[PDB]
């Protein structure tokens, strides 16, 4: 939709690529090209790894952000860890939270945490 | 423009763009995550277990939000979790700090103000 537009834009601008190079995950859609997949679902962001060519398509997206195509499959989570691309969780430890992805952060008292365990 | 907004906004802190609530007396604030101020056009965490019926009395330029419960300095919380904003120009520049969560450039890195604001 418009609203679909703006967000592509709004996630653009927060990972500095063009609105182009933001694609929604939907069953089958091309991902050829594109920079930035955008989970509808959980809301959730994440650069795509370079390469992946035309033709290729989606499959499954999980809530721990494993992406999985035609020609293969990618943890998204852990592609933004090694990016510094980082949610901070609302809350803390002391709050108490649930971690579903690798790229998410709790934050404790002295600095924050990735779960590098189960999710 | 509230929608659009609100995603932009949610986008930042990778929230959901129903989890984000505009600041106005009497708004509730239960099971927001992200609350933005309109007058200063700035977006802060909510600290966490806002009871539902919460609901918003006043938001400071200091940040610091008051409600039916009680109130909290979002400025201090988003230090808490590193979230700030890097104002514009430098100690060079010159400026005016309102929050605990700006930082003002020097020639050797950021600062944020401690004191009174």
């Amino acid at each position: 939709s418009t609203g679909i537009l703006t967000n592509k834009q709004a996630v653009a601008r927060h990972f500095g690529v063009k609105q182009s190079e933001v694609v929604y995950f939907s069953v089958g859609v091309d991902l050829g090209g594109y920079k930035v997949i955008y989970d509808k679902e959980t809301q959730r962001a994440y650069s795509l790894p370079v390469g992946i060519a035309s033709g290729t398509t989606a499959v499954s997206l999980s809530t721990a952000a494993v992406l999985v195509h035609s020609a293969g499959s990618v943890d998204l989570g852990s592609l933004a860890v090694s990016r510094e691309e980082y949610v901070t969780l609302p809350g803390s430890f002391d709050s108490g939270s649930t971690l579903n992805v690798k790229n998410e952060l709790l934050t404790y008292t002295d600095g924050k945490y990735r779960w590098d365990g189960i999710l």
